[PDB]
């Protein structure tokens, strides 16, 4: 069993489960169910959509998942590796994705603007060791039209641990984009105060009467999943000054597979609203 914890046994909790290399953190990761319900996948197996998925092992429910507006002639161009995520108290706030391939660029600009989406949220640089972990899906400078979407750079920002790009999308709208480029090749950041500081910046850029914002990163679960589950707990920390870490990841987890995909990261999740706690 693992309750909710009040916000004054936050770190005398931490130290417990951190002690012996976070030995019931990594229980408590692993108690978690791979998925509470009985979901499919039929749509992301389908032979027409095996190329718009990046693993085989990685692919989006059929209750949850996004649906995007069929493109007159062609068939199946309904599906994108992307699911609906709950916040806190916000059902259906985000959608988690996979980065997109360049096949499924078009597919992704699509629904940005079928979802009026106003933030995305990349928690990925574009290469990792040599491979191409994210196709870019927006120029450098000027103009370009993905599919029927008209995308064009209106400024780029570069901070410490992100890049913030806005951008104007047409067929106007103002979307802007946070890059986190802190995340390391391997494991979690060192500390958790850059993804605090990115996590407060969209929080308070983000539209109030805006469609569900967009987070990715490779396959859509891992970083995104560290992302939601840490912003839907600050927001439970402001509300009833308690967490439920477990309790939040185990609910997502029926809208998405592998929502944390880490023990590192679930630790992290905790460290993160641990240092903002005592700030």
């Amino acid at each position: 069993k693992y309750p909710p914890l009040p916000v004054d046994k936050l770190e005398e909790e931490i130290n417990r489960r951190m002690a012996d290399d976070n030995k019931l953190f990594r229980e408590e990761f692993n108690a978690l169910p791979a998925c509470p319900i009985q979901a499919t996948c039929e749509a992301a197996s389908k032979e027409e959509n095996k190329e718009k998925n990046r693993y085989v092992n990685i692919l989006p429910y059929d209750h949850s998942r996004v649906h995007l507006t069929p493109v007159e002639g062609v068939p199946d161009s309904d599906y994108i590796n992307a699911s609906f995520i709950n916040g806190y108290q916000e059902k259906n706030k985000f959608i988690a994705a996979q980065g997109p391939k360049e096949e499924t660029v078009n597919d992704f600009w699509r629904m940005i603007w079928e979802q009026n989406t106003a933030t995305i949220v990349m928690v990925t640089n574009l290469k990792e060791r040599k491979e191409c972990k994210c196709a870019q899906y927006w120029p450098d400078q000027g103009c370009w039209t993905y599919g029927n979407v008209r995308v064009s750079v209106e400024d780029v920002t570069v901070l410490v641990d992100y890049t913030v790009r806005k951008f104007c999308i047409q067929q106007q709208r103002l979307i802007t984009q946070f890059h986190f480029t802190s995340w390391p090749d391997f494991g979690v950041p060192f500390t958790p105060i850059g993804m605090l500081k990115f996590l407060k910046k969209v929080k308070a850029c983000n539209p109030q009467y805006a469609g569900a914002i967009v987070v990715h990163c490779s396959a859509g679960v891992g970083r995104t999943g560290t992302f939601v589950v840490i912003d839907a707990m600050l927001d439970m920390m402001h509300s009833e000054r308690k967490v439920d870490v477990y309790g939040f990841v185990s609910r997502i987890r029926a809208q998405r597979c592998q929502m944390v995909q880490t023990d590192m990261q679930y630790v992290f999740i905790y460290q993160a609203l641990l240092e903002h706690y005592l700030y």
